[PDB]
RNA sequence: GGCACCACCAGGCGUGGAGCCUGCGGCUUAAUUUGACUCAACACGGGGAAACUUACCAGGUCCAGACAUAGCAAGGAU
């Protein structure tokens, strides 16, 4: 009911559009003063990585959440094709999912929004 | 046996001779793009081409290769 239940409001947010996939967009979409939530995923090797992210969110404030197995990071955010109902997806490995603008249809985004309070 | 000035007769104006224009052949050319050769090809393709036309020649670009499949890929395909 909340954290994984939560990736069908970043679904939503991926229909009307808004998921700024991946670190050279993820600064962007931060810095544009546009970056809502940052879901991240700690299975990335480079230190760095997660270094700068939490770096350029510290300096704005707009929101962490930490999810494992990017390769589900991936399949959330789109990176994938739907292929059958049982999905085969050929998922692309995904790190920084910045929901700019945010999909509006609302529901779970509220409580993640709670979460996102705390 | 007929018919017809795209035949002749009686003629008129001509062309064929000259200069030039233009089309065709040939030659030359990097290419001198090419179709058409008695009437029924040859100022014909409505073709009087500076560029475009343009089909030819010497070069340079671009993809305007849908769609399906398989890969590469948000640590980036492009
Ligand atoms: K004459
Ligand atoms: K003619
Ligand atoms: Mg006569
Ligand atoms: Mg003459
Ligand atoms: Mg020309
Ligand atoms: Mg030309």
């Amino acid at each position: 009911d909340l954290m994984t239940a939560l990736q069908l409001v970043m679904k939503k947010s991926s229909a009307h559009d808004g998921l700024v996939k991946g670190l050279r967009e993820a600064a962007k979409a931060i810095e544009k003063h546009a970056a809502q939530i940052c879901v991240l995923a700690e299975d990335c090797d480079q230190p760095d990585y997660v270094k700068l992210v939490k770096a350029l969110c510290a300096e704005h404030n707009v929101h962490l959440v930490t999810v494992p197995s990017a390769k589900t990071l991936g399949e959330w955010a789109g990176l994938c094709k739907i292929d059958s109902e049982g999905k085969a997806r050929k998922v692309v490995g995904c790190s920084c999912v910045v929901v700019k603008d945010y999909g509006e249809d609302s529901e779970g985004l509220h409580i993640v929004q709670e979460y996102v309070k705390s």
